[PDB]
């Protein structure tokens, strides 16, 4: 288990414009879905939020 697979942002309940399949309804509701897609594309398959230090988010292969 590392520091996601390129990089990431705070785990809240949605907010970016338009990236997966939440981009015409807007807000991905939990940060587990925009985590796992980000790292998946380089390497990785099981991404989740449980950290507390300063990002909330942790990907495994």
């Amino acid at each position: 288990d590392v520091l996601s697979g390129k990089y990431k942002g705070p785990c809240y309940f949605g907010i970016i414009p338009c990236f997966v399949r939440g981009c015409k309804p807007k807000l991905f509701d939990a940060h587990r879905k925009l985590c796992i897609k980000l790292c998946k594309q380089e390497g990785f398959k099981s991404g989740h939020c449980s950290n507390f230090f300063k990002f909330q988010c942790w990907c495994t292969r």
